[PDB]
């Protein structure tokens, strides 16, 4: 042993921790730091982005998609301010990540110096750990620190490292990581108190329904047990849809806007409802749970308990373990009316989906684009999802299942999250699949983007919906406003433009085309391409499941008749229908 | 069913927390709020400070001592700034705690009124939920997740409240209550892997040490049977006394400066560490573990792991099922040269003491006022310990044992933490004995709610030591700086100002006076009085156990002979001769 | 020239600013800074407080008072935190004041260390400028920027200071300071188009009446005159009663609460109003200019023009200079009804007050204490006033003149604001009479810094108005709230408690004793004694102007029967009784 320099310190202490991919731009105020990488046979690998918020984000999605602790740069001033949109997304999703705000010299702090300034306030808001190095000496330390909370508090431990630091030596025993105590608490089976009086009620209710959240993670098949056992269905949140086979019978959606007819309708006539693992957002502003009797939930975070709806039954561990012990405990239902009626309703729901994906001629519109992925798409594909109208509504057509991964930015919805997002996974996974499903505005916000993935040889299929216009925005303009809306732009031809950024770009309008298109586009990333497929759709707009203008005894028959004119849904049924056909009643309507 | 006042619902939420009883001074800003408190048979108490940071302290050290979540209010803009240091105290303590800042009504937001401000800045930094209720209707529903938020993150919820929210009335079923929803992760069994390395790497240590901190609160019997098994030292932490047998054989005492000799000689020849729930903040600054060659750690939190010092061994769960997991594997050890060394130092210390504490005459010194405690004091008593350098050091007097209770600010460290801390204290053990040991600066910064204390009869026996000086202030003068002191101030008759606020003062000078004046003292205190014992000491500073000139081989004949006379320390041996006369060697001097 | 210590040159820097005197308490966060005050002939002195609130508070009304640029002093963590509320003060009332954190050495930043946080988030909000000290070398540049834009920016400067900084050692010519290049702007003449505007509205209009605040400090004597030039009443802010003779026969106070029964009578009849030099924070809330037709503006701030009301006229430039402009361009008016109305309105009501202040026998009241203070106060006595209700009520009997200063906590209305003032006032002018007027309630919040006052021989007298309630929060129970009051407490002896503290005191609770107590105390304190008058006073409330129930055709009869019993306010009449005595009607009545 002797000496060793700090910033190598640093990427020793980063690969312990398993952190071997830093994202970010290259600058003065880093560049000690990043001339330690590599050498000294360190593993830490460089990706460079063409906006620092894209690198932010992409260090960020490689943690929801499974993979290592990320690490993103950004220099001081503009490149560090530039990192928010991605630390906000961690900060609220509870994501850990480690960023690194560069800094002038030492020397320059405090003296009004040129791109000089105190950036402890810039994060400190949304910071798990939020520290400016006072001395080179001590930023081992902190590093490793800041890995150690950004995993153990689960969200982002920023750094402000001084640019003169990392040049410095030090004696190689100065320095340590503390990785190798790096300990997780595995699940904690709940109180048998809690899960018996949650028994007691799904047995004796006439009306139970499942709500579960990315809490239940892994256990799909379980979740599906349960709803079969005792006949409830179940209802998913937009963060959980690969938990369920994307055709099980009993799978209602999710509720709200970005859901399923089904599931809209059935939260608002069940009488008790297991909430595993869950804490939508949506609860108490929509009054989602208004009509409920009995609320029980499950949760490993006490914080969360009772948090959207008084709870009946609280059960504190691992949804797991819970939805083992409930399905162990509880009796079985052979027959079941309510059961029965749900399904009719989800079957409704999805021959009107199915006729508007598998249209054969026209103008092209999302559902076929969504039905060409279908057709196309490996079993395992990775997909990673913008925040607007026409990409959240993926899940009402994406056929997905445990083996696969969807992924976005889902509280704090930040716009053009789907590229980092590809980068991030196509990091962790590099032989598999990538989608990234995007609108016009977002992936305007970060098509330059694209050659990062075509410059690190990461080929993803980036899948653009244009329609001139904004279908969400188109949303909130008819809900709330009063006056004409006013949100069509030009035509950018982004075929061309990922032409010219090294990429294969593909156009196309036409539904009989669409095929045609994507298989072509899915040959060529399967040659090493990124590809990049400008969808000419329509203006139209998915169904407002969160309005539904079907029961006439809720709506005039002008408002029907408008309702399934204009979203082709003559075929749709509203769910009274279908519970009183199996001799039940609405428990609000009239 | 029908309608209800806002503030009520909010004290039947707090009620139903536990939260019986809220700190602070009425306003204008929180006269909507406190007008609900009572009638409707609820019962929640207010108890009326002279200072809002004294209500503030004293609902956090409520729960340090083991109450319910306390609440504490300041009025809008000085009132809530005048909580800070009761906040910070809490905040860097991790103890729950329910803060309410008043606030100008709705409508003079933002329109700089008369002490109208933005206060959402002031706690934003130190909170685990800091927000400025928007609307009257979302109170409740705010005050139960600040409630919720303070217990599940161990740290300070904050509201800021329009004066004008609790007047208004909503419908009873517009609000509820997740009280029965609280649920706490019971205590968490070790992984077999990690106590297996560690049993080995204890039972190969040829000098074993085991630093126990507060995570072993409540298992004191277990860690002293570990360390007769293995013969193992205890070493302590300043906020861990209690945990243990004052007598006990094996007692180092704890490290750095207010700790024992002992402790510091011990850690410094040690060789394999067992460190059980603590997180000692002097560990890197003051090179505590600069010899030891093996460290254990045990802690329930992650975050803590490896984080003081490299670990060999990291055990995440439970300290009382760890202790009992090594215990039942570990190896007796029958004979050990290092225990016996230990044992000889141990009671060496104890003779200094012991002597310092039974002198019989002449000016008094703060070692027989805590002689006079400890011969007066019921075996359960509980201290409120203030920060100063006078008080901090009754860890070397006091024979607590787990039946008493010792807090103090142990990392924040504000003064003037006693007093409110003999508030909280003897409002959740009203029939138990409350002593509040203060020095006089901190005194000064709090001796006006000594009229509290009697207002509500809540009788409490305050220690006042009243040396002209400060003793630790005269600390930090004789190590960094080079200049002359100054901390001298004039005479204040603390007795006399006790008797002017109806509370009973005493003053004593002389040690052969104070065994008379302590026993007077506590029999008035059960007389229902609330006690000031004006302590009139020497200017005498304990022995610098962090400097100990005593080793012939670290110190001259000179520095030896001085040190010995200024702390008549004329028989105190240093741990060197009884590790030789055992057989063993320093593994650091020489 | 050779070498000078950090810590001196800091002092060196100090002095050159005018800031000769620290205000704090000694700690070993600061020692190192603190030891190098005196020496080498520097004339920085220190000034040790009992509460650092005082110290912060002190500083800050040193400024108010006229006095140079205060420093106060933190140690790290609670000593800073304690400077809150004094900070706040000062930022809201735009007084400049350098306030310095003190830290653990910087070898212990970021580690998590014994009192050792990150203080930059606590004043960022309010400060001015707020920095961490980087490394030693900076700190003399950067107090002296913390000087420079304190008074530049009119606010608070922080600056955190690791406590090993001041030891170091630099060459002489690696600092300097910049006090020599302070510059301030003199006074600016105002654009001639826009006194001319104001001069035709004043000219035209038949109810003028002039508001001024602070801004005209320094030339009542001019708006004196102007008033009774074009005949228009003065009504004056709560801050600036100093700027007018007490006696001026068109004085009509100040407006809502803290006010007189004409200004507030006046203001919602008159037609124009000049509002010069004030930020009045009641106008929107309380509709102060409700009644009023134009408005004319007068201020050196661009922010504040038009900020209380739609400015008609906006004068940019300094109120001397404007008044000035206005009065030698202004007609002369003769007579007016709208001022003879206002002229005998204003003797009604100081008959009533006069009634009040000489009543020879009877249980004390506030009004005879301040009767007493008129009659034995030197022409220029300072008044240092806290925030309560009989304090804030002295502007409707203290007889000012410009030769008084007044000063108190105004805006963000901290309590305790008294004792600080009067150390403050005190230190600037050691030959003046300085007398602190405080509630019970206030002078609880900081009574044992009294014993500051009497350890540097600053004496002054402290009056005490000790009433076992609040009026001022006894007055915010019966307009907003419904339930009963409850703010009444013990009995305590602040005579006794200031007799144990070095200060003389007084108790007097009969007005027939009032005159002779406090020539006693006049007299003791001429002696060189700080002197405590406790005056037990009634539960008397000051009548509310805010609320005047007198008017026949507002009011019922029942009503102000009632009124006038209460307030011993038979005798006061209604504004409009003299305006139609006058041949004028009410604007708003009917
Ligand atoms: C533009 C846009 C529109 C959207 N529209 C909708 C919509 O219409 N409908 C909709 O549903 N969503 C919608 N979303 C997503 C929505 O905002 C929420 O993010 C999502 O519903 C939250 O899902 P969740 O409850 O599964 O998980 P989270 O909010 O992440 O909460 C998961 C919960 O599970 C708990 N948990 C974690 N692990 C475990 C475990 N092992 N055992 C037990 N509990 C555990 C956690 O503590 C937590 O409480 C939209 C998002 C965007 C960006
Ligand atoms: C003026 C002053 C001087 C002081 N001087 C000294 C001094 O010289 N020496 C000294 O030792 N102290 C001193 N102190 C106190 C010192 O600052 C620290 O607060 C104290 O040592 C921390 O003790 P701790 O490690 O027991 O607990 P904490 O710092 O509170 O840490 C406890 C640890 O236990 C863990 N834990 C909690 N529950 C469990 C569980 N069930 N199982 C396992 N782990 C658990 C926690 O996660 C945490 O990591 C002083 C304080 C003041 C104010
Ligand atoms: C408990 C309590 C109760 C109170 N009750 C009342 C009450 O009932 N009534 C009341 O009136 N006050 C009351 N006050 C005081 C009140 O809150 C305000 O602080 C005060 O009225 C502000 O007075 P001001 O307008 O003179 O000065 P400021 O608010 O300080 O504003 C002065 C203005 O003058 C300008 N200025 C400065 N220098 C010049 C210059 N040379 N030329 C031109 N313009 C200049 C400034 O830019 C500023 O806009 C109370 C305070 C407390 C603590």
């Amino acid at each position: 042993d002797n000496k060793i320099n700090i910033g190598l310190a640093v990427m020793k202490i980063l690969e312990s921790w398993g952190a071997d991919t830093i994202y970010g731009i290259p600058s003065g105020t880093l560049s000690s730091l990043m001339d330690a990488m590599g050498e000294e046979e360190n593993n830490v690998k460089f990706l460079q982005v063409k906006h620092e918020e894209v690198g932010a984000m992409a260090a960020v999605m490689q943690s929801k998609f499974g993979g290592n602790l990320g690490v993103t740069v950004g220099s001081g001033g503009p490149g560090a301010s530039h990192l928010i949109n991605g630390l906000y997304d961690a900060a609220m999703d509870n994501i850990p990540v480690v960023a690194i705000l560069g800094s002038r010299p030492q020397r320059e702090l405090n003296m009004d110096a040129f791109q000089e300034l105190n950036q402890n306030p810039m994060y400190d808001h949304i910071a798990v750990y939020n520290r400016r190095v006072a001395y080179a000496e001590q930023l081992p330390k902190l590093v490793d620190e800041a890995a150690r909370m950004a995993i153990a508090k689960r969200g982002v431990a920023v750094l402000e490292v001084p640019g003169d630091f990392a040049k410095v030596e030090i004696d190689n025993d100065q320095w340590y990581s503390s990785a190798n105590s790096l300990r997780k608490y595995a699940p904690i089976a709940p109180a048998a108190q809690d899960i018996d009086a949650a028994v007691e009620l799904l047995n004796n209710s006439k009306r139970p329904v499942i709500y579960a959240g990315i809490g239940t993670m892994g256990h799909g098949p379980a979740v599906q047990e349960l709803a079969r056992k005792i006949k409830a269905p179940v209802i998913t949140t937009g963060k959980n849809f690969e938990t369920f086979e994307w055709d099980f019978e009993a799978l209602t959606g999710s509720t709200y806007r970005v859901g399923w007819k089904p599931a809209n309708e059935t939260i608002l006539e069940a009488d008790t409802v297991l909430f595993a693992g869950s804490n939508f957002p949506f609860s108490e502003v929509e009054g989602t749970f208004r009509n409920v009797d009995n609320f029980i939930q499950i949760d490993i975070d006490p914080a969360m308990l009772g948090k959207r709806h008084h709870a009946d039954v609280a059960i504190l561990g691992d949804a797991a373990l819970a939805i083992d012990e409930i399905l162990n405990k509880v009796d079985a239902v052979e027959e079941s009316a309510w059961w029965t009626a749900n399904l009719k309703n989800i079957a409704n729901w999805r021959e009107y989906i199915n006729m508007l994906e598998t249209k054969e001629e026209g103008d092209l519109q999302f559902y076929q684009v969504y039905n060409a992925i279908n057709n196309h798409a490996d079993e395992d594909a990775i997909y990673s999802i913008d925040v607007g109208n026409s990409t959240q509504t993926s899940i009402r057509h994406l056929h997905m299942t445990p083996k696969n991964m969807w992924r976005t930015s889902p509280l704090f919805a930040t716009m053009g999250i789907a590229i980092p997002g590809g980068l991030g996974a196509k990091n962790t996974y590099p032989d598999r699949q990538v989608w990234n499903i995007i609108g016009d505005g977002a992936f305007s916000m970060t098509y330059p983007d694209v050659v990062t993935n075509v410059r690190y040889n990461m080929p993803v299929i980036n899948v653009v919906f244009s329609n001139t216009e904004y279908a969400f925005i188109k949303n909130k303009y008819e809900d709330t406003n009063k006056n004409l809306f006013g949100v069509d732009f030009t035509d950018v031809d982004y075929a061309k433009i990922a032409e010219a950024q090294g990429a294969k770009g593909f156009t196309v309008s036409r539904i009989e085309d669409m095929d045609r298109v994507m298989a072509e586009a899915v040959a060529a990333n399967k040659a090493g391409h990124t590809v990049v497929i400008d969808c000419k759709i329509t203006q139209d707009r998915p169904i407002p499941v969160e309005t539904l203008k079907l029961d006439s005894k809720l709506y005039s028959e002008d408002e029907i008749k408008a309702y399934k004119e204009r979203y082709e849904a003559a075929n749709l049924v509203p769910f009274r229908e279908y519970l009183e056909a199996e001799g039940l009643e609405s428990k609000y309507i009239k």
